[PDB]
């Protein structure tokens, strides 16, 4: 890989400030070689600055930990990826030809929950923030809408996907997911800034503040930090750190978490629009200069994160601003990809 692109990594920080981010922030784990950039402030009240060791809420990236813990169940033999879910799950969608791998690809037609949930950004949020759901209820809430596709036909992501990951996780271990996250993935990967502690509302240690910003042009912020993100739990409750989510698809890309098979299977990628995939629980992007990265982004009120590595995991990048709702920025970190991985144009 060329060398990433500190100079550009700073203008990315710089532009997405300009935009309203309080604070952005990045760190490249190059085969060895940190960079670590960042830029701006953790609270905006206070003024603390933002630092890439602050641990933060990393939304929809959730996601691959839920995969991870779901195709090691497929290792031991507990789940099939072509078994219905209601093989597992008795009655719990209205198709048993909805299987686990189009659940985990997004190829199931359910309908996205969170879709009637945040039509409006901060009154959303403000009627989730302090709730807390089971599983069940948001499989139902997904299921007063019919289907929006035949099984397996088409890419529509959905969170209810990912509450019948964590659904099936607990049905089939009989523990918690984050029993199951900390012993599978957290403990041995040695994660010291990784939690899932839903349905707690507090971040341990210290971190970034959230701050959601208002659908209406210019207003003030919202302070999101602190919220159960119960409405998501195994699609997107975990609290993390650029290290952490380093370490976490290093590991996964270099072959350390599961089977090269289900590695493998987890890699079949869905076409997501023509520079990206999904796969199981998993995204590519690919970068201008011609190489694909992987990993998973997350959108949470108040965060958005990006975490992707290289093929082999030998790099591996993970960007965070603590603002939200404000699309400016999330295109802006974007560009933290190519600096990372494409280098100095």
């Amino acid at each position: 890989l060329p060398a990433p692109d500190d100079t550009g990594l700073q203008a990315v920080l710089h532009t997405a400030l300009s935009q309203g981010a309080p604070g952005a922030m990045v760190r490249v784990d190059d085969n060895g070689t940190i960079h670590q950039l960042s830029e701006g402030v953790a609270d905006r009240a206070t003024g603390r600055a933002i630092t890439t060791t602050d641990r933060f809420r990393v939304g929809s990236v959730t996601k691959s930990f839920s995969a991870v813990v779901l195709l090691q169940l497929v290792d031991e033999g507990k789940l099939d990826l072509d078994a219905s879910v209601n093989t597992y799950l008795p009655g719990l969608l209205p198709d048993d030809r909805i299987t686990v791998r189009q659940v985990m690809s997004h190829r199931s037609g359910l309908y996205d929950y969170t879709n009637d949930m945040f039509a409006q950004t901060v009154p959303g949020f403000e009627s989730v923030r302090n709730k807390v759901f089971s599983y069940q209820d948001l499989i139902t809430l997904s299921l007063k809408h019919g289907v929006t596709n035949a099984p397996g036909a088409a890419y529509s992501y959905s969170n209810t996907n990912f509450v019948v990951a964590g659904m099936l996780i607990e049905k089939l271990t009989g523990h918690s997911v984050a029993t199951e996250y900390q012993n599978r993935i957290f403990t041995p990967l040695n994660l010291t800034d990784t939690f899932y502690v839903h349905p707690d509302t507090v971040i341990p240690g210290t971190h970034a503040n959230g701050y959601l910003t208002p659908d209406e042009a210019g207003g003030a912020l919202v302070d999101s930090t602190e919220q159960t993100v119960s409405w998501a739990q195994s699609a997107g409750a975990v609290i993390s750190s650029t290290q952490d989510l380093d370490t976490f698809f290093s590991a996964l890309m270099s072959g350390q978490l599961m089977s090269a098979a289900q590695l493998a299977q987890m890699q079949q990628w869905t076409t997501v629009n023509s520079t990206q995939g999904y796969g199981l629980g998993l995204r590519r992007r690919d970068l201008s200069c011609g190489i694909s990265v992987y990993g998973h982004t997350g959108t949470v009120q108040g965060y958005y994160t990006y975490a992707f590595a290289s093929k082999d995991g030998k790099r591996s990048v993970t960007a965070l601003a603590n603002t939200s709702n404000n699309v400016n920025v999330l295109n802006t970190m974007a560009r933290t990809l190519e600096s990372a991985f494409c280098g100095k144009p």
